């Protein structure tokens, strides 16, 4: 076996781990984290835990990291028990708010001291939310950095392709949660259920890394598993150059008619286009449910 939790900190964040549930998820732990007290109670997570209520009262931290740093530092206990029996702990969170900016690298840490391999999957706000959550979000992910093995950090405002132009700002951060999934899952899957490789493999990939851009690819079709590479090495989700990777972990997702060839001659595409000298280390999972759709999933990092 082995304990994967993932802990959403913050609003987006735990809307995030929600779309997860919704999504059906089931190799993972999820447990919900904020100050504020009524988002807390929307979280469909079997644990949640309200962090600093003697000092915000449980009405949220106004958009101030620092009032959420103290209070998952005020409510460390809280946190050091669920984390506890974790091999691997992912948190999530959007980088600008309050309680995710400030608390997330404490939940981190946190994770991280308890000898769990911490990975932190974030996002950088868009361009249009302002300045003020820019600045913030861009010290919230540097300290992130400083308290994970492993940072994915995607930017909002490259979803914004991706996203309908017909879309509320309500609505706007559903390809975020999406993508948050993605990142979790691809990863997550790899270690439950994956062939060709195991958790201690990808311990070495993912430990003491720092950040790692994240590219996903679906394909169907007589030559799938290579169109499948070819989408996820040029997705659009990373800044392009993979080849500063000192690592790649590969995931390819597909049903039962997915071949070893098939898994090869995906991972050789996504290897031709890092570093000679990369450490490459990917695995097959099955889902049944799939006739003929393969999902090829690349995490590089140790870059740089
Ligand atoms: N994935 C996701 N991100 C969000 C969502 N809402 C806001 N964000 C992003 O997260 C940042 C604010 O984080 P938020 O959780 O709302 O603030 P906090 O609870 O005080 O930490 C914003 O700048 C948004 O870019 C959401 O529902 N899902």
């Amino acid at each position: 076996l082995a304990t994967l939790k993932v802990i959403g900190v913050g609003g987006g964040g735990n809307n995030a781990v929600n779309r997860m549930i919704d999504h059906g998820m089931n190799n993972v732990e999820f447990i919900a984290i904020n100050t504020d007290g009524q988002a807390l109670n929307l979280s469909k997570a079997e644990s949640k835990i309200q962090i600093g209520e003697k000092l915000t009262r449980g009405l949220g931290a106004g958009a101030n990291p620092e009032i959420g740093k103290k209070a998952a530092e005020e409510s460390r206990e809280q946190i050091e028990d669920a984390i506890q029996g974790a091999d691997m702990v992912f948190v999530t969170s959007g980088m600008g708010g309050g309680t995710g900016t400030g608390a997330a690298p404490v939940v981190a840490k946190i994770a991280k001291e308890m000898g769990a391999l911490t990975v932190g999957v974030v996002t950088r706000p868009f361009s249009f939310e302002g300045r003020k959550r820019q600045t913030q979000a861009a010290a919230g992910v540097e300290a992130m950095k400083a308290a994970v093995d492993t940072l994915i950090v995607i930017p909002n405002d490259r979803l914004l392709d991706i996203v309908d132009k017909s879309t509320p700002m309500m609505e706007a951060f559903k390809e975020a949660d999406n993508v948050l999934r993605q990142g979790v899952q691809g990863i997550s899957d790899l270690i439950a259920v994956g062939a060709g490789l195991d958790f201690a493999d990808v311990k070495t990939i993912m430990s003491n890394q720092g950040s790692a851009l994240m590219g996903i690819g679906v394909s169907s079709g007589e030559n799938r598993a290579v169109e499948a590479a070819k989408k996820a090495i040029s997705s659009p989700l990373l800044e392009t150059s993979i080849v500063g990777a000192q690592g790649v972990l590969m995931n390819i997702t597909g049903g039962e008619s997915l071949s070893l060839f098939e898994a090869q001659e995906a991972a050789d595409i996504v290897q031709d286009a890092a570093d000679e000298d990369v450490n490459m280390i990917f695995g097959t999972v099955i889902n049944p449910e799939l006739q003929d759709e393969i999902v090829v999933t690349v995490i590089a990092t140790g870059f740089d």
